[PDB]
Order: structure tokens, then C-alpha cells, then sequence
């Protein structure tokens, strides 16, 4: 409904928060409301000693309902995947929003305390705009607007409904765990509670002292876990990569993917006949699934209207943002392999100028073309759909930055679009090396 | 056994940590070992979304065993009483150890994230000296040394024993809750789970939106809760003080102490015939009890040898530190109404120089005199035994600072003793006013 006045933002995490600030900066909307199931903003940067109560093993359904921990004495808690000693894998020179720097003397790859404090400070001015401890149940286009159904998170809260001209989903994509359905795993898991875990459950490494562990995966979660487990777990630590690996030392034994778990002998069979036994813990660091747990959106199955299928990505989103069929529905934060805060801010700035009419999206067919060209380049690798590994991310943000400058009319105060110059790009290109040197590794 | 070589430190919180650094700085001990049940150091500055599982109501037994939250997927968690939005009530100019300042741009009364990060940085170099996830079961003088019995915190850990020449208990005193045994309370509590809470269970204020609450107490926990509940709880918030209070506005109603809870009408009777009804939450902000949960120490009942009785304080500790009967047993962190970090450091510096022989304690009778004079001044108010409200704390720390200077011989590197000059004392005297202005209150 072009003239947009009332906007609903689903999620008060880093993406939702920056989206709110960008929208409010347009000085064109009458109502900007954020919905958050947690008692506080900041998304995953809400460290919780509390673990998810029921980890589905295996896990391939991207719809899976998130079950918070409830009690008569506390507000419902939604566990965050952050672990106790976590430090960022993104340097301070790049990871913050462009209009809020880190205090002087911050470590280049700070502890999560620093980022949680950063988010706390960022969210402060937006608290009166957020409906905290409120779980959005569903979203759907009814009549000429969007109807978002939500229920206060507390026991006994009534189910409510409100309508908006636009809805920005910033619900995050690191909540629903992804554990491949291997033959025998389920049984192997239910026979010994605690024998099979997912990275989202890791908190304190002292739990693994003396234990023989198998880390399954080969990305940041896997490599980080292997590192944190090295000084405590029984040597060597095993790591199952898809296509094996080369590292075969005393403390680390990279092996090929898993074929099946033998529940009786509790043996683990790896592609290539390789067999493992006496594994105390199997920790799945296999990532997550994208999720759109909203009935009216999840039922959409047709190629032209669907949003989610296998959870490898969110479909039909021009520039990973605007729902092609109806641009009054957008997403912020879907990007993979990026520096989160700056990337979501880049999208937010663009999103705001488009919903306030100060910018126009290309035609619908041209948007669909953009998608067709993307799918083609993916070569069937749909889980790479939202991946913007450098230099894609730098190009992407600078593209949005330049598009935003075209907005008219010019406002007295223009919400900033980040831009990565030669200096920034360089850091982003050697990011993992700069990180390795910081933690004295590799 | 005068020549002390092996020291055991119970607790790896702010007190235990500074005790360790002071001891190691004497370069006179062969072994300094810290025991900590939590998976990490920092004591209460380990924010836990997890609540204590079983809150005893009422609670007057200072022996009460602390039951951590266990699961097959995680290390046992010992809940900390810190709440989500907590900020310090001690200014940065005074609260840190004298040899570790806060980063520039830190708020005068920072969020707990800052303090948790501060403690993380402080504890780092001591990790190899700490036995993490290890619960000390008991402590006792057998033969010529102390035998500390401990059990790894994980399921299946074996009970172990080690002997030391000295033991420093830094187990903290804000764990065992204190809830007076009011008539009817127990029943009133068990009939409606969640109706009666203790400040140690407070985490997120959104749980109380729309609820009618009764805050019981009149110190920092009570005043802070009332403040945090004001913008969400049903107006007015009731506060039961011992002797009533004067504030009787729209949002706050101070009333006198409680006489009994009527389980049937669920009414609350306050001294003076005043009666309350329809109270959804009763939150006890009545403090904690001191605790020495070690069998061989708790059985000690005689006036000359006892350590704990009603939990109002720890008995027979010269200068609140050295166990008079046997100075090889000491305590750090017992002080009440002080700025914790500096005060424990002051004790630690003194403690180290005494256990390394570089300082001598006065005679046993003179120590007992010190105690007799203290008890006399208390006028039967035993829970004020360890209270060092300004100017007592300033005097105390400066006394220890000056005593420590007498140590001989002088070492190349002398672990520092904090000292509060005119400038520091002034801040400490107007501390609560400086705080009130900071949070724009009172
Ligand atoms: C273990 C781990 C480590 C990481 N380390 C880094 C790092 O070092 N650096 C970095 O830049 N990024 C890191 N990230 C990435 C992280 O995703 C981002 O920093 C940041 O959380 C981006 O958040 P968002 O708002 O998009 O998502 P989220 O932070 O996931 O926030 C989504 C929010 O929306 C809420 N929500 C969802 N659905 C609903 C609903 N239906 N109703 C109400 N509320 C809802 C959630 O409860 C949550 O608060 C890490 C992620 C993980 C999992
Ligand atoms: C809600 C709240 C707010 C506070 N706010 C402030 C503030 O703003 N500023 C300030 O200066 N102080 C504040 N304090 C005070 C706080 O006590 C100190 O900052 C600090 O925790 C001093 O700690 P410690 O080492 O003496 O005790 P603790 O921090 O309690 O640490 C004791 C440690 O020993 C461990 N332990 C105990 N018994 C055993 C055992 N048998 N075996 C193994 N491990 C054991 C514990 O698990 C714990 O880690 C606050 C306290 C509370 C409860
Ligand atoms: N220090 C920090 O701050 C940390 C940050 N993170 C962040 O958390 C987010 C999620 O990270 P992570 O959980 O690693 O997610 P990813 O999705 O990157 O990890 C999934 C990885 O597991 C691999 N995998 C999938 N199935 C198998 C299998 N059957 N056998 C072996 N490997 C398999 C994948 O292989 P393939 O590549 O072939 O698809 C991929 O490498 C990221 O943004 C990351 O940057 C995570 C940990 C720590
Ligand atoms: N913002 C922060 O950082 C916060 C810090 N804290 C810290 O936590 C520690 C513990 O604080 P807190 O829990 O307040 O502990 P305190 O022991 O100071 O509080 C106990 C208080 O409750 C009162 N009380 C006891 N029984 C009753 C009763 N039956 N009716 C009414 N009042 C009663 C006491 O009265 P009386 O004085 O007569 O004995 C006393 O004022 C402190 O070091 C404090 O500084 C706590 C909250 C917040």
C-alpha cells in the first residue's frame, strides 16, 4: 500500500534494532513497533546459562517451534547459542554499526561481554518502541494490510492482533538446529541422553574433561569447539569433515563424513570404511536452518510465492530483502558469511528509503531476473543463496550505500549507510588471518 | 605450622582471586590452589538466566546445601543472584582493585557486563592455579595440617582429599537466602508456587507487568527492586519496612513489617493491624546468611572455637580474617557495607604478609580482646559484626595498608595495599548521593 505509515518489526536483535533506527530516521512513519519474545533486546547477545530443553535429533524441519524454558518464578527464557568464553570472529574495525564505535582499548576480537554491552547501549533509546516478552504467532496479508498475531510471553497472556502497512522480519537464522538424518543417529541419541549435542548447547568446556569427543563440521563452530576442547577433552579430538581433512596429529584427527551410528556397538561409521568407537560426545557443529514459523507464510508453497522449503535459505527475496510478490514484507539479516551489524544496517538504510517512497525498486520482472541469475550461479547449492563471502559483501554494501545516496529529498539528518573503502576491504579479505594472528593460531 | 608452603583457597570469586595474587606475590609459597564449583572464576559476576531450583521458604538455616542445576548436556550451574539490568551501586573511582583500573569511558556505575569483563581479565592469569568445577566438601585440621575434601563437580567425579598448611575461605556470603519464619508463610508459599520470591531469584522485571507486588526489606535489594518494578508492576508497589516508612504516594506505599500470612484468605497482616490482600508477588529482599558448609567446621559449637551459629556473622575471626584458635584458617570477604574488591584486597595483602612470616599477629589474648571490644559495641546486634560502614571501612583499609608497609624484608615487587586519601574518603562518604545523582533519583 505504497504510502506506508505503520511498520511492524519482528525481532529486537541487532537486525531488528538497526532496522528500527533507520525507519524512524525517515521521519515518515507514524508507528514503528518491534516485537521480541525475549525479556530484552540484543538477540543472541543475551548469554544464557540455560540450555534448550529439547534438542531435536536429527533436525531437518525448518518450521520447528522454539520452546522456551518456563517456571513459576521467572519470565520465559529463550536460550542463546553463545558459549561462555566466546570472543568475536569479526574485528572491531568492521563489526559495529558505522555510527557507534567501540570504547577505546577494546580488544580487536572482544569477549561477548563487550558486544552484549554494545547492543545494550544501542537498544536503550528504542525500548519504548519495543513490545518485550511478546511472541509473534503469525503474519498474513488480509484485506489491504498485514495482520500480525502475537501473544504476550507470560502464562495467561491473551492472543492479540494488529495491522500494519509493512512487516520487517528480523527473526534471525541461528535458532533451529541442523542435524542431518543419519541412519541410527536418533536411536544412538535417545539411548544415552547427552551423548549427542549440537553446538547451540555448548556453554562450558569443563564438562568434557577426560571425554573422547567427535566434532562434526568444518566451519567456525567446529573449528572453535575443537580449539576450546583441546586443553580439556581426551586426546585426540575427532573431527568429521565432508570430504575428510588433512590434519592427523596427536590432539586432532580429521576424518571423513558419517554414514551411520551403530546403536548396539555404539560405533560410528565414516565414509571410507573408517570406524569410531567409545565416543563419549558427538557434537554437531553443522549449523542451522532458516525459519519462517508463521502459518500464513509457511503454507505458501508455489515457486512464485514461497518463502521457505528445506530451510537452506529464504526464497523470493529481491536483494535478500524484499518479498518479490509483495514488497511490503521484507527481511533483514539473512546474509551469510558477512559481518552482521554493518550488513544489516546497509539493508536497513536501503529498506527505509524504499518504504518511505524516497527510493523506487526496479520492476517486478527485473527483480525476478535478479533472482533467476542468482539461482543459476548457485548451481543447485541453495544453501549458498544468501552467502556474500568477500568480495560479495563489500560490493553489496557499497552498492546499497550508493543507491541510498540517490534518495530524495535530502533530509536534515540522513541515517548513515556504511561504506567499505580500500582500508576496510583489506581487513575483510584477510579477516581470518588477522583473527588467527590475534588468537595466536593456525 | 608457621612455615606455610601449601595454601588452599576456597572460592574463585573476587575475594579468592585477589587472595591468590597477594599470596603468589610473596614468592614464599610452593603451592597456591583455588577451588571453584563453578565452571569459571568471578563469583557472582557470572550472570545466570538460570534460577535456583528450590528456594527454601522460610530460610534461617545457614548450613543449607546449595543445589546446582544439572543436566546431561551441561556442566552443573550454580545460579548467581545478579539480575539482568543490574548496574553497580559502587562508583568506578573506588570499586576496582588498586592495580587494575577500568577502561576509559566506563560509566561511573557501570552495567554488570563491565564488571564481569573486569573480573574475567583479572582472573585470566590465575586459571592454571584454579581447580574449576570442583566443590569443596569439607575442611578439617587433622594431624599437623588441613585436609580439604573435594569432589569434581561432574556426575561421576570421585571424592578426593589434599592437605595444606593454610586454608583461606572466600566462599562468599550472598548465597544462602534469609527469609524470616513468619507464621503462615510456608503454607502461603506452597499453595501458590511463584507467589513468594527472594531477591536472589529476580532476573527480568517484565514478569511482573500488571502484577501487584510486595517488596519486603529496606536496603539496596529492596530499593532497587522497587525502582525496577515501578514502570511495570501494578501501582502501587508495597514495601514492608521494619518500623514502617514515610513514603505513601501513588506508585509506592511503604508499610510496617509482617506479622503473618493468612493462607485461606491469602491476606498479609502487617504490624499495626494493617492488612494486605490480592498480592500477586511477595519478594523477600531480606538479605542472606553467612555460611560455612563444611562439616568439621560447622560442628564446632563452643564459644572459643565456633565459626557459625545463626548465620548473622562468622565468629572468632581476628580483624574479620584470622580464626583466633588457629590462624592457619582465614577468611577474606566477610565485610559488610563496604566496597568489596578494595576491601578484600586490603585483607589479602595483610593475610599474605602474615602467612609468609613477614608480619606477626598480636598475641592470642590481645586478639580475643579485639573481639570482646567488638561484641560489646554491637550491643547484641550480631548481624552488624562484620559491618564497616564508612568511616569504619576507610579506617580499616588504611590500617591494613599501614601495617603491610611494616612487612620485612622489602621485596622487589610489593603486592599493593589500597589506601583511601581525602579524595577517596569523600566519595565513599557521599557514595549513595553520588549514585542517586547518577541514576537521577531520590
Ligand atoms: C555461536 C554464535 C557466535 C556468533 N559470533 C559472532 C561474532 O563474533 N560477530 C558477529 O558479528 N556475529 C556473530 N554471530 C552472529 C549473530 O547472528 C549476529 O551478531 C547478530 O545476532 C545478528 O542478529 P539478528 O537480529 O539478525 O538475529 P538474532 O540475534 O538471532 O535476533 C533475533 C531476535 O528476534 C527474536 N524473535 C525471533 N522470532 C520471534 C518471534 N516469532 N516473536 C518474537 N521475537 C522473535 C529472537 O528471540 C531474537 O531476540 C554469532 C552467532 C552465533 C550463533
Ligand atoms: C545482587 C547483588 C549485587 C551486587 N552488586 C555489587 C556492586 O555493584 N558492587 C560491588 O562492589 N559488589 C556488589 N555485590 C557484591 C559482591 O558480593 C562482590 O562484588 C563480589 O562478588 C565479592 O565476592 P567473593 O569472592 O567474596 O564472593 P562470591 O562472588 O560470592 O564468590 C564466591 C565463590 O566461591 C565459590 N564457592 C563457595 N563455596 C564453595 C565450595 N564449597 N566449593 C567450591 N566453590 C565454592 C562460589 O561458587 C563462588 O564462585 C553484589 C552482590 C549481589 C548479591
Ligand atoms: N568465535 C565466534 O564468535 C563464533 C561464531 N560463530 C558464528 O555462528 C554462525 C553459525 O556458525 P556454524 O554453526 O559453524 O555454521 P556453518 O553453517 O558455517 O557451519 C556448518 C558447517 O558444518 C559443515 N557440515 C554440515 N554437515 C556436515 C556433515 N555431515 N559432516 C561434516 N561437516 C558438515 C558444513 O559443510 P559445508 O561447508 O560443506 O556445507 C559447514 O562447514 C556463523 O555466523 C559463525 O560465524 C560460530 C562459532 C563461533
Ligand atoms: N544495584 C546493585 O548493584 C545492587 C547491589 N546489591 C548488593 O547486594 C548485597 C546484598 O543486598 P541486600 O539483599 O539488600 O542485603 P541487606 O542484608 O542489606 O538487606 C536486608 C535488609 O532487609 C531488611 N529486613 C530484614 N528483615 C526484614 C523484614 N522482616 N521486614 C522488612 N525489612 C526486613 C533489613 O533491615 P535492617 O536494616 O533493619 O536489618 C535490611 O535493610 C549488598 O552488598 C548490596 O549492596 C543488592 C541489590 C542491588
Amino acid at each position: 500500500l505504497p504510502t506506508i505509515r505503520k511498520i511492524a518489526i519482528i525481532g529486537a536483535g541487532p537486525s531488528g534494532l538497526v532496522t528500527a533506527k533507520a525507519l524512524l530516521a525517515e521521519k515518515a512513519f507514524d508507528q514503528v513497533t518491534l516485537f521480541e519474545r525475549r525479556g530484552s533486546p540484543g538477540g543472541v547477545w543475551n548469554y544464557t546459562s540455560t540450555l534448550s530443553n529439547k534438542l531435536p535429533v536429527p533436525s531437518t524441519n525448518p518450521i520447528l517451534t522454539t520452546e522456551p524454558i518456563v517456571g513459576p518464578a521467572a519470565l520465559p527464557v529463550y536460550p542463546s547459542p553463545l558459549y561462555r568464553d566466546l570472543q568475536t570472529n569479526t574485528p572491531i574495525e568492521l563489526m559495529g554499526y558505522c555510527d557507534q564505535s567501540f570504547k577505546p582499548q577494546t580488544l580487536q576480537f572482544p569477549h561477548r561481554h563487550t558486544i552484549q554491552e554494545y547492543q545494550r547501549i544501542y537498544a536503550q533509546p528504542l525500548l519504548p518502541f519495543i513490545k518485550l516478552a511478546t511472541d509473534v504467532l503469525d503474519i498474513e496479508k488480509k484485506d489491504g494490510s498485514w495482520v500480525v498475531t502475537y501473544k504476550g510471553t507470560k502464562a495467561g497472556s491473551p492472543i492479540s492482533k494488529d495491522i500494519f502497512d509493512a512487516v520487517s522480519i528480523c527473526n534471525g537464522h541461528y535458532e533451529v538446529p541442523y542435524i542431518p538424518n543419519i541412519k541410527g543417529l536418533d536411536e544412538y541419541a535417545k539411548a544415552v541422553p547427552g551423548s549427542v549435542l549440537h553446538s547451540s548447547l555448548f556453554r562450558e568446556p569443563e564438562l568434557f574433561v577426560g571425554e573422547s569427543v567427535l566434532v562434526v563440521g568444518g566451519a567456525s563452530s567446529a573449528n572453535d569447539l575443537v580449539r576450546h576442547l583441546t586443553p580439556v577433552a581426551k586426546h585426540p579430538i575427532y573431527q568429521s569433515l565432508l570430504g575428510g581433512g588433512d590434519i592427523q596429529n596427536e590432539s586432532l584427527q580429521q576424518v571423513p563424513e558419517i554414514t551411520k551410528f551403530d546403536p548396539t556397538t555404539r560405533e560410528i561409521y565414516l565414509k571410507g570404511g573408517k570406524v569410531l568407537s567409545n565416543i563419549d560426545r558427538v557434537i554437531y557443529c553443522t549449523g542451522y536452518l532458516y525459519s519462517v514459523p508463521f502459518p500464513s507464510l509457511a503454507k505458501l508453497k508455489s515457486p512464485e510465492t514461497k518463502l521457505i522449503d528445506d530451510g537452506s535459505h529464504v526464497h523470493n527475496v529481491y536483494q535478500h530483502i524484499f518479498y518479490i510478490p509483495d514488497p511490503t514484507l521484507a527481511f533483514v539479516g539473512l546474509a551469510l558469511h558477512v559481518v552482521p551489524f554493518p550488513t544489516s544496517q546497509a539493508q536497513a538504510a536501503f529498506l527505509a528509503r524504499v518504504w518511505s517512497g524516497r527510493l523506487k525498486l526496479p520492476s517486478k520482472e527485473e527483480q525476478l531476473k535478479w533472482q533467476d541469475e542468482l539461482m543459476f550461479s548457485l548451481s543447485g547449492a541453495n544453501n549458498m543463496y544468501h552467502s556474500l563471502d568477500y568480495p560479495k559483501d563489500a560490493t553489496y554494501i557499497n552498492k546499497l550505500h550508493d543507491w541510498c545516496k540517490q534518495a530524495t529529498p535530502v533530509l536534515e539528518e540522513e541515517f548513515p549507510s556504511p561504506y567499505w573503502g580500500e582500508k576496510e576491504r583489506s581487513i575483510r579479505e584477510n579477516m581470518w588471518s588477522i583473527r588467527a594472528k590475534f588468537f595466536g593460531i593456525e
